């Protein structure tokens, strides 16, 4: 689709067998989701936002469906104020910024 | 342009007669720039992201060019970790997300 920016660009995602709403975020290097369970090994990571850093769990090779489009990549899980789809997964669904 | 997301979507902006680098950020509601002088009066604002909130100065109706596209709108100034062009100005320059 073509998504305008009048409002936050929120879409439905399927991750870990769950449906969530998430923000398509070209400013985010990484994908960060609120607390949930994910399969496999993880390792801790610190990620920095406009108000400083938070600690998250990094899970690799996680399959996600983003507004109907499948991808695989790293997903960070922690106390984020918003579910965020970052560039690591936006590239995979073919998302571009156009003007 | 059509900007892919394999790297950060950084562009040159011009504000106050000076060129700066800034991030085109669909996850940002507002536009925030590192400390600089702007004309007129300012209003208080708090903006929240990962990590928490920061206090910024809100300046309205500021002339800014974004990748050569002219805009006039609200620019926040404060201790942001990065110059960010948010949706208030991305809409002015006609930007969309497409996949
Ligand atoms: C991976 C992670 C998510 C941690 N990245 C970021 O937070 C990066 C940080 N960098 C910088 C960085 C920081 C540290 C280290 N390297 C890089 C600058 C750009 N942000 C991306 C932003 O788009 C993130 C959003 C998240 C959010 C959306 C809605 C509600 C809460 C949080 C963000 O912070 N947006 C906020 C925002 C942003 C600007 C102006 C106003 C507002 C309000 C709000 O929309
Ligand atoms: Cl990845
Ligand atoms: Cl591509």
């Amino acid at each position: 689709p073509q998504i305008t920016l009048w409002k936050r660009p929120l879409v439905t995602i399927k991750i870990g067998g769950q449906l969530k709403e998430a923000l398509l975020d070209t400013g985010a290097d990484d994908t960060v989701i609120e607390e949930m369970s994910l399969p496999g090994r993880w390792k801790p990571k610190m990620i920095g936002g406009i108000g400083g850093f938070i600690k998250v769990r990094q899970y690799d090779q996680i399959i996600i469906e983003i507004a109907g489009h499948k991808a695989i990549g790293t997903v960070l899980v922690g106390p984020t104020p918003a579910n965020i789809i970052g560039r690591n997964l936006l590239t995979q669904i073919g998302a571009t910024l156009n003007f």
